[PDB]
């Protein structure tokens, strides 16, 4: 049912191929990339996660402090007021914590295998409480007027969505937080539609819901509204405990071609695929009754909760689809996939 | 520690006092009620929760279908994958539902105390998929340009906050979902500040956290963005569980006040004070200690929980602060509050 081509160098790139960004502290994922082109290049804006060295029966992470300086919070495994069933995100006296801290960071390669740093083009941190346990999985929009990010920003207060816009990926305009809590998986649509601009995004339900696909609607693209439900997850399917956009839909003859992500109660992700109407994506044609790709590679299955894939950016070449995926949430990977091929699927 | 003053004829409404709206149901709950002026009468938006009469063992509550006609659902108290141990949501094989159907009646009143309905003004039912499980809880903003109505829309897929406008009260403009799921407690601000509409709203975090009271920001009304959390809960306070948002903030000379609701792990709702700066309103100046007012009375404690004071709508003259409020989930009931004394606990 795996329809993809792998890279034959995958993985691409590892924790311990680059050098720490933060102050005394290991790199200990890097996943979730956004890819562009720019200067000829190709780029890859990768999240990376990091932490102190982890000791005995004790976890151990980063956070900002109320100066602003990061800081080490420490707790014992043993501990009883301590949840640490998921590794991802913990639990202590009722407040949550993340293990590690994310920042956003840029690489770029001519050939589209090899990448490397690029002096005088730093990495992005999370700056204001919004972002104090740092931000994740950037999608980046290629747009007439320029380059548009919409990323996760992270804190003790919401887990929400920011938007930042660069045309030389030097200078930063930040919008503040567009979508408000619970919400993630913000793809940006690359051209506007009735002279609209369109986003998909996933907020998450406690009671009277779940983790579904919504659209959004925007005049000046800082301001959202007139929500609509786009797919749902599905009772039995791959995709029955959550689903989530992943870069921006591909404009085809068909429709909107959007590869998605979903996952099931072990916490193993998919990738499948939705084809939505032009003139109202909200509007769902087709969709992939099975995954077009899953976590069948070794490296895909090095995970320390389940198997996972993760696409957050993506290149077009005619019918060739060259997406950028997380591996096990630690390395980077490379994929080719074909338009046609998965058009032909949802007939 | 209750500054408040009953009407002396609270309760005002009962469910018995007025006649069904829906075919076959009884009136269950009066409560929550929207409040502004209109004709020289003072009018009340009541929420309304219908549903069949219960027979033995069975929980039935209506639905709108996919073609919007009325459906009665049924389950059986002893059913195993049933869970209704909430009896206002109850849980069903993972997906959730409404013991009830909500919709908004208008009722007038000449005193402000002797409540009847309108010949010409009808009530207003829920329409579209994201209204599926009825609407709640209206707050009325009063504008330069018309009546603003912020209610929440329930389905089996979104709690989110819907938007509509009247200036008549008998033709009404929709503008959708204006906020996403899981959302509620929504209260539109009555006048433009530096140039941009602001409201309160309450999203609901399952994780990374809570139920906290935020700010948002719009050029067009339609339209939201600029996130900013303004007060959360408070750990070992009568606040503990969940904030939200009443009605639309009072414009005063210290900042604006807005009466907020807050309730603890046992759902006991109180209301208390929140005092914020008049050029950047989710920056708060004051907060009330202890609630200012409580569930004292008889029929404050008449729930099948626990003892609620909800209130969405108030009407302001000089320095009374005149508020409407559901009882118990219940009732409506009245209650009057002083500007000046409020004013003066928070120094
Ligand atoms: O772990 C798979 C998948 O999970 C989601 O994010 C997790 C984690 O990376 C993130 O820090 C927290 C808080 O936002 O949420 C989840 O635990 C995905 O969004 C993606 O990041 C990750 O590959
Ligand atoms: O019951 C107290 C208080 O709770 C909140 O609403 C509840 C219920 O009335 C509503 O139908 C569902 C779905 O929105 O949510 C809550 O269970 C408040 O918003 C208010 O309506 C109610 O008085």
């Amino acid at each position: 049912m795996d329809i993809a081509k792998r890279c034959e160098s995958n993985p691409l790139l590892s924790p311990k191929d680059l050098k720490a960004g933060i102050n005394d502290m290991e790199i200990t994922c890097l996943l979730n990339p956004g890819v562009f082109k720019f200067k000829g290049k190709t780029w890859l804006l990768l999240r990376v996660a990091e932490r102190p060295v982890q000791q005995e029966g004790i976890i151990s992470f980063p956070i900002y402090d109320e100066q602003g300086q990061i800081k080490v919070m420490s707790f014992a495994e043993n501990d009883p007021d301590l949840d640490a069933s998921d590794p991802r995100v913990i639990g202590y006296k009722g407040k949550n914590y993340l293990t590690t801290m994310s920042y956003l960071r840029l690489v770029s390669s001519e050939d589209g295998i090899h990448f490397h740093d690029e002096p005088g083009y730093p990495p992005i941190f999370g700056k204001g409480e919004l972002e104090a346990f740092g931000i994740e999985d950037c999608r980046v929009a290629s747009t007439k007027d320029g380059f548009y990010l919409t990323f996760t920003e992270v804190s003790s207060v919401a887990v929400g969505v920011g938007m930042m816009h660069t045309n030389d990926w030097k200078t930063f305009e930040h919008y503040g937080m567009i979508l408000p809590p619970h919400n993630k998986d913000c793809a940006l649509f690359e051209e506007k539609i009735n002279d609209k601009y369109y986003t998909f995004h996933r907020p998450s339900s406690p009671e009277l819901g779940g983790n579904y696909i919504w659209l959004a609607e925007s005049p000046d693209l800082r301001h959202w509204g007139n929500h609509k439900c786009v797919a749902t997850t599905r009772d039995g399917f791959w995709d029955c405990a959550r689903v989530g956009a992943g870069a921006a839909p591909i404009k085809t003859e068909a429709g909107w071609l959007e590869i998605y992500h979903g996952a099931d109660f072990n916490h193993r992700y998919c990738l499948g695929a939705l084809l939505l109407d032009l003139n109202d994506p909200s509007k769902v044609l087709a969709r992939s009754k099975e995954p077009i790709m899953e976590p069948i590679a070794s490296y895909e299955q090095t995970g320390f909760f389940g198997n996972v894939i993760f696409t957050n950016g993506q290149l077009v070449d005619g019918d060739t689809i060259t997406i950028y995926y997380g591996a096990s949430d630690e390395v980077i990977c490379k994929a080719e996939l074909s338009v046609k091929e998965i058009l032909n699927i949802l007939n």
